[PDB]
């Protein structure tokens, strides 16, 4: 817990624990949620916009494929002047990988630079190696 | 958090966090809620009376227009011998501006005096400047 | 808060705050709830048995009339081998008065003795004077 | 409270208090719940898989009969690569007995060894004597 | 002990212990004493004005009857510009009930308000329930 | 000093020092006094009931003879719903022996049991050996 | 309390509390008492010489008139080689005024000087203004 | 104060303050009192045996004359197996001188030895010089 | 020093030390000064309004005469919406007497009540007796 | 006091207390002073440049009118490479309002931004509401 | 600094630092000043009486000559019931010498005695040797 | 502040703050002042000798030119056996440079040696570089 | 070690360590010993009564069979008014099981109740599961 | 434990615990032991002289009969210049009674005096009442 960290004015990073907290969500004015796990429920289907990205914290997980879909979604909520809560079970690997991919893309930066910019927000960050490589593979592409 | 502050026996001021807490709401015997934000959900639509006042914590926000509608609503719940929870995301600007407008009106007082009477209740109070001016514009009118 | 106090194995006393806490309710195995207030909602209508006793913490409140209906209800849940949570806003006056009335009746005792037996459970107990007199009026009757 | 203990990667032990906490459930990625009590509600019927095993923390409780049904259920959720939360009111007797029965069976071990393996996880463990005997009766059988 | 509390400039509340202390009596300038017990002696019959009100700290005690006689006596000593020491064995129930009855009457106030005004003076105050009811019965009458 | 200990609601044990203290006597509501010494004066002959039992804290003292007379007296004051203060110089031997004899008799118990019941009240208790033997001699008789 | 202060070998100043204390009186060897109040009793009429000077701690009190009578009395007890205890309720105003008047007279000194000589004895001294003026009026006269 | 010191089982030394304390007197079991002052009253004439020895704490005091009368009195109370409280205003000079004279006589010892034996009991002892000389004059005689 | 105390929004009480402090004067916005001494200079004749009331801290001082002139002056500065600093050498007797007289008059109150109202402001207050009497003489008149 | 705060190298904000301190003025090298009060004197007319802006800390004060005159003056002293001390009685409202108006103008910024920039310098800042509104009215204009 | 010491009710000793402090001067009620230096200015020529005694803290200084003139001046201010502040640069040598000469003369005492009487007031005292001798020379003469 | 440092018996170094302090000036017996700034006023034109040396704490300041004029002035006051206070705004650069130049000249020493001799007096010393170079240029010349 | 715990006046529970301590045995007055292990020697065969019950702390141990023999033995020593020390190697499992069986039987109680009654005596108690079941099997029988 | 106390050079008092300690026995050079209990073994029959006195710590114990036999035994070991250890289970009642009887006899003293002489040795001493009486009965006889 502790509360979701504001990566960008419209982009927040958090735990699945946070996703189940309406008080926490509304206190931050979150309007949408990006469930970057595969089974975390979307309890408040009626009041918040939900987008799911069914991934496992694996090496056997191809989280890179969804980068675009996710980025889109985020940009989407960004344009409605809303606030998305990208989140996964612990908010360490998955939800982070994605916030990184988005930052690398939108703001065009090194996985390095991004990784830092975010470590400062939620020091717990730690994309498992597999994702790390995929985050690189994607990196080259974004810069091209 | 911390809990909503009782401005008037029938008037309370709080956070959107509080609005999502049934235990907190019933412990104070709140019967109605005045959502002074633009996207905070009304989760318990079925058990509490809700009134929305779609405003942003902007300078580009014309919160003054709703003063009357809001005051009415509050007076309304006041007459049912209920308890309203005027609230906005953080419970610092918006929800405050309104409680002020109401007090100035109903009890006829200087934005000054009111502002104080409330600072003593929720020291966090801080209507952004724009609202501050609008609270003055309205002030003259209430005294007339 | 703090949690509801177990007056009797099947009789608990608490706050309206507690009534809104499923985790707290199930942790104590409460099966029914006796809302001794007039507007506290019954959020979980579907999972717990609810009985309402619409009273105000007034001197202008005739809480004595419901004593029988309430006692019945409690005995009812008692027979299903359940657990009732008699409760009012703060769990100081109303919900207490009733637990007292019940104890005086069922176990036949002095308002005095009862009042004590309960002060030891939830030291916060404090039936407003009006109720206090009504608790006496009822006392004589129970002993007859 | 405190949070449910992970007995097995897919097997967790907890309180009924935990069962009412979505944030806690999703933070651990629990997908199913095994209510080893007789009246604890299943509030989130829609989002989590629920299985009930109606038992009392009695000596007059034949919890042994359900061992197989329960083990099955657990194995079931195990195969979906999910996570079950076996739980009872306090998470001391009932929910424990069952986790024990399962461990004895699946991993074939002495009630002794198991009891320990679990005491280390949730030191509060304490199957009432009746269950203890039934856990033994079942033990012989599992080893055969 | 500790010393008698000054309820009113001419009205003090205390213990029977105090009644036996000349030094304490003269130090406060007490001129009269109202023995609200049934057997406490009046040792200094010669130097202080004594008035007895033979009551027990019972439920079987009709202390209400004497309210008028007592109030009179108190008003009497009040007019001689003296100082009365209303007192009972412990100075918790009896002597208090009476000071309350007097205050309610003379100053016309709610048993509630009075009870408080006095709790602040001698926090030990505690009219047994019976008296409490009688104090109410009398209340209505005083307001009429 | 310190104050007399309440053995029974109507039976107290104390020092001769206490016997000379009106404030102390009335604060406890003592109505009668049983002087279990041979020369301690009865200063307040006029306000308290006095009964003398002229004994020495000797081995050459036949305190047993008076047991009956004393018990009577005590029962007497007991019936008037009063309070006796059995006392001797220090309140260690004599006044104790007697409270014991009375307890053994009235409530029928072992000198042992009584002795304890009282040690817990006034830990200073210590009937000189002679009395101790006489308390036994009397014990057999009371049980017969 | 605390004990009476020795102004002069034969002149002491004190409280009415002291006047009620034989132990204190004899410990100081007081033989006479000068009651400078209007209602404080003279409990030990038989053993100590008493002289009364019926005054109020008023502005409406002409304590000056008695100065001579009092001084006389004091000189009287002085000649019997006794010890007088001049005293009033609190021993702050009245009994002080008089000790001052006496000192001014007998030893011929400024109200100023005396006032001091005594403040050093009983720092609590404080003749109400009225008396203060009367103490001056008398001062001129004594010096003449 | 502090309490009278036991010089001999039947001989105690004290202050006039003590003489006025019944509680203290009876607590020690004093039966007689020897007032070695000239004006200290004998308040409890009815309950204690009193003997007066009218002396001043002077150099102009012939306390020696009474030595015999006093010793007699003391021996007297000694024979009734009682307890005398020899005492003077402060219990420093007079009452001491006498206890000394008695000791010197009865037990035949040097004023020196006695003086010590007693200093150890009431360190405050201090017979004014005059008495000191008279105590010597008497000393020679007792040894003869 | 310490700074002048604000008795009334337009009335301050202080020391002659303060009168010599421009920084202090302007920080409080004092516009006028009432020198209630007889020789304290008026250094800043050019920038502040000065009014002198040549009195001594005597008994031989008829400060009462000026009460009216002073009150006037104060009312004067009061009307210009200014701030007067009534002051004397130490700011204990003289400058106080006057603030009292003014309060008694303007707000019509007992020398008693006023004296207090001011003690709470500058606890050092202490009009010498003479002034005290004159403050009374004047009191009667103001109430008439 | 404490000393004036340096808003700009040539612009300082302070109390009227400071204005009366030459040592403080010269220590900071202040050459001019802008008296934003209505009656604070200009004691050192001969050595420092003074400019007055006669305003009250009112809601009835039109401080806005002088904004231009004041800004001019400040720019003036700015050009002589001097240092102005804008100041009012307490240095909270008036003198602040003006420093704000100047900053908004000269450096073109939001009342918001300025208000902050200054709060960091003299945390005590607090333009009464009226001025606040006037500061806004002026804001729009400056940006145009 | 620290403040000038009051040698005599009308005679004070101090530093030149003090002479420049009006607040300090008026707080003590100094009316005249005796500048015992040769160049210290008399800043407040208009409000205080000044007398100069042009001396150096030398051995080559004939301060004795002025003794008479100075004493006169002091006596002068003494008669107007004023207060003189004799002072020199540091208030150690010069101003002291003079206060001494005055004391020796007026009160007729040994340079020794005086020197002490003053050391106790301003421990810093230290007339340079030359002055010391001159103070003696003068001593003989004063005694004659 | 803190006070000016005595460089030479007739030469002191200080702040402009000091220059505004008469008490400080006279306490040190300063007779003349050398204002080494360009705008610090000379408030007490009438009582102290003033000499101005209009310089800026610049690099663009030719403070060297005035060295001779200044030295002269200083020597001048030196001959009148007076005391000069060389001073600039902070008393760090300007006023120091000059005291150095003077020392170098008068006592003929290395800028080095002087700089030290003075650092020990006012550790704050710090002639800006420009002055430092000019202090060297002048050094060679003084040694020639 | 630590010493054997007194379960019953004639029944103690302990370690094999204790069995080897004569001092400990005689200090407790143990007369007999019940060796509930299989190889612990009976060193003092000559002085204490020994009874062996050859069991292992196994699951493969049929300790139940001996329950009767053991109970008999214990009752035996009980009748000789002796004291048995039931004990096993560590005094945790075996010796406990037996004390339990005995208590259940003799005093007829639930394995539950007994287990507790003993846990309070030797908190270390812990019959291995096997024994636990056997203790239940036996339980039913004892109640029949 | 702690070790046996040396009552007499040849007489020691102790616990049965001590009796089992050879190291303790030889360290004190005990040669004989007097077992004043009824079942404590005599483990070292071969090395120490043992004498048994079969008594219970009862009231129903006639320990007096053995007094002579015991005393004899003790005198016996005394003559061999040995050392006896009189002892009972705890060494509080029995073994003490006997050491007392012996002392009373051999050294002829009051049970009182002896009791003390020994309390100082082993403060734990406490002959049960029965023995106490028997110790008295025997006392008279020894003195005869």
């Amino acid at each position: 817990m502790g509360g979701p960290v504001e990566i960008l004015p419209f982009l927040y990073l958090g735990s699945a624990y946070h996703a189940a907290r309406r008080d926490m969500l509304d206190a931050l004015g979150i309007t949408a949620l990006l469930n970057v796990s595969s089974d975390c429920p979307n309890h408040f289907e009626g009041h918040y916009q939900y987008k799911c990205i069914p991934v496992e914290d694996n090496h056997k997980a191809d989280i890179s494929s969804w980068f675009m879909e996710a980025i889109e979604y985020i940009d989407a909520v960004k344009d409605c002047r809303g606030r998305v809560l990208v989140h996964s079970q612990a908010g360490i690997s998955r939800s982070a990988t994605i916030c990184l991919a988005y930052l690398m893309m939108k703001k065009r930066v090194r996985l390095e630079e991004a990784f830092e910019f975010v470590k400062q927000r939620r020091s717990i960050i730690s994309p498992n190696f597999s994702f790390m490589g995929q985050l690189l593979q994607f990196e080259s592409q974004v810069l091209a």
